[PDB]
């Protein structure tokens, strides 16, 4: 498939190489297709790159559905997600090259239109964990949407900023973290 | 000296035109130096910018020393730290040179070793304040190396992945993070 050979061939550079490091020419080249090919559902770089974003942000929301079974408890839900936070192939693997195409865009007001649906995926996950929590009576968070945020965030800090030192380790640290967390929440 | 007047330039030629841009042939004429000079002291562009990088932790960690005054508890250090932490790179000039050179070059271990001993000095802040906290029964940690990386990499996320939000907003959601965690040490 040619339409879905660019966005192969775009995220393979995308994670090798930051969001500049990787250019609309070397896709080109590794995937075979003049200018056109790139302008009906393709049309800037930002928007390949914005593509490949849903995308994998899919890709993990679903694996995580058909994963969170494994979970029986709100407090349990938390702690996995986290931890495969850091396993998972999916979406993560990208926060590098979008530290920088934010970095290098900001002033393109264009930028917060999707950067804002794709900020809900990213904390619906926790927002839901959160509030079926409250039914379940597993804890009491008034404030869920702030919290959703602040565990998105820090999550994908441990995540991001420790990806270089034994895997094991890292588990280990998110693990408390998840730990020290939920017990500050009540 | 001269070595100085190297790293100065080249501050400021990384924050005008970012780390890629920035030549070595434009620090060699600039400062007045010479192709020789700058390799007898850093040998690289990379080495050069870790240089600088490190003299400015060794700010960073002097204005934390005066900073911290106004913060009487750990618990209030804790606080004010993650704060300043979030605010003071809003504005920060090299902020982006940083995120270039990294996202370029954690993939070398020769350089991702020296930036870890980087990051190091940045979780060194939150061990002492743990320590600290401890000998004074504000809390009782007793895996403080740990719950220090922790805190550490969970504000480095909640400073970078929400930069596309009101000001105050993400300077609430710290706080209200800094209240959550501390309190699940409890
Ligand atoms: C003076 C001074 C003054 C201030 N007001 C100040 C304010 C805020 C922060 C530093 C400040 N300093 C000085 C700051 C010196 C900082 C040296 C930092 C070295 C490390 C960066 C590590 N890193 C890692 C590990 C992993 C990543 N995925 C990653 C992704 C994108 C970008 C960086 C990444």
């Amino acid at each position: 498939n040619l339409k879905d050979k660019i966005l192969g061939v775009a995220k393979e550079l995308f994670i090798k190489n930051g969001y500049n490091a990787t250019t609309t020419g070397e896709i080109v080249k590794l995937s075979e297709s003049s200018k056109g090919n790139l302008y009906y559902h393709f049309k800037t770089k930002e928007n390949l790159f914005l593509e490949i974003l849903n995308i994998e942000q899919s890709k993990w929301q679903e694996q995580w559905k058909k994963e969170q079974i494994k979970a029986k408890t709100n407090r349990e839900k938390f702690y996995l997600y986290n931890e495969l936070s850091l396993t998972t192939e999916y979406y993560y693997p990208l926060q590098n090259a979008i530290i920088e195409f934010y970095t290098e865009y900001y002033k393109t007001n264009s930028i917060n239109e999707k950067m804002n649906k794709l900020e809900n995926k990213y904390i619906d996950a926790y927002h839901v964990i959160f509030k079926e929590g409250n039914l379940n009576g597993e804890w009491s968070i008034n404030d869920v949407n702030a919290v959703s945020k602040i565990a998105a965030n820090a999550v994908n800090g441990i995540v991001t900023f420790t990806h270089e030192q034994n895997i094991n380790e890292r588990i280990k640290l998110m693990n408390k973290f998840s730990q020290i967390f939920l017990n500050g929440l009540s």
